[PDB]
C-alpha cells in the first residue's frame, strides 16, 4: 500500500510530520503531563474520519486507553467543529480500557480482529492509539528493568506488525518528565517530543524546526 497520512489538525504540526502522522508507521509522542499528548490522540481520531481531501483516510479508529482519559464528549466537540457528524464520528471509534500491561498486550491481538473485518469495506481501520502505552509497564516492573523492556519489546513489534501489515497509523502517547526516560528508545517509526509554552502554545519537535499550535474547540489548530 501507499503511505498515507493523517493530518492533525494543525497545519503548522503537518508540515513538521511531512503532512500528518504516516500509515505503516508508529508515532509516538512524549512529553511531561498536561502537555497535550491526549489532545493530539482526540484529534487524530476525528481526522483520520475526513476524506483525503481534508487530511483523512476515511478510516475508522481503535483506541485502547490505559489511563481513562479517553472522553467521547470531547470527540463529539472536536467533530462538530470539523464539519462531521459527532455521532457518526463516535460509532467509527472502537474503544477499550485495559486493566493492565498484559491485558493491553491482549487487546491489541484482539485489534487484529476488527483490522480483518473492517479491511475491505468503506470505513477501514486506519488509526489504532495507545494512550497511554508505557503506563502500565512502568508500574508493574518497577525495580524490575530487564523484564520491563523485554516486554515492551514485544508490545511495540505487535503493534509494528500491525500498523505495516494492514496499512495502519499507530499513534502511541508516554509520559516523560523529571529524570525519567528511556523515552521508547528507537522502537517508535517517529519521535515527537511536545511541550507546553508561554500562553498555553505546544510546541512540538521531531527527535531524531517546531511547530507550535494550541488546543481548541477543533481538537488542536494553529
Ligand atoms: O470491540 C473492540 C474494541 C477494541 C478497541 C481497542 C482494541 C481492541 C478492541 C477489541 C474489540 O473487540
Amino acid at each position: 500500500a501507499t503511505i498515507g497520512r493523517i493530518s492533525t489538525g494543525s497545519k503548522s504540526l503537518d508540515k513538521l510530520l511531512g503532512g500528518g502522522i504516516e500509515t505503516q508507521a508508529i508515532t509516538e509522542v512524549f512529553g511531561e503531563f498536561g502537555s497535550g499528548k491526549t489532545q493530539l490522540a482526540h484529534t487524530l481520531a476525528v481526522m483520520v474520519q475526513l476524506p483525503p481531501e481534508e487530511g483523512g483516510l476515511n478510516g475508522s479508529v481503535m483506541w485502547i486507553d490505559t489511563e481513562n482519559t479517553f472522553r467521547p464528549e470531547r470527540i463529539r466537540e472536536i467533530a462538530q467543529n470539523r464539519g462531521l457528524d459527532p455521532d457518526e464520528v463516535l460509532k467509527h471509534i472502537a474503544y477499550a480500557r485495559a486493566f493492565n500491561s498484559n491485558h493491553q498486550m491482549l487487546l491489541v491481538q484482539q485489534a487484529e480482529d476488527m483490522i480483518k473485518e473492517l479491511l475491505n469495506t468503506d470505513r477501514p481501520v486506519k488509526l489504532l492509539i495507545v494512550d497511554s502505552l508505557t503506563s502500565h509497564f512502568r508500574s508493574e516492573y518497577i525495580g524490575a528493568l530487564a523484564e520491563r523492556q523485554q516486554k515492551l519489546a514485544k508490545h511495540l513489534a505487535d503493534l509494528h506488525r500491525l500498523a505495516n501489515l494492514y496499512d495502519i497509523a499507530v499513534f502511541v502517547t508516554n509520559q516523560v518528565q523529571a529524570n525519567g526516560g528511556h523515552i521508547l528508545a528507537h522502537s517508535a517509526t517517529l519521535r515527537v517530543y511536545l511541550r507546553k509554552g508561554k500562553g498555553g502554545k505546544r510546541i512540538a519537535r521531531l527527535i531524531d524546526g517546531e511547530a507550535v499550535f494550541s488546543i481548541t474547540e477543533k481538537g488542536i489548530e494553529d
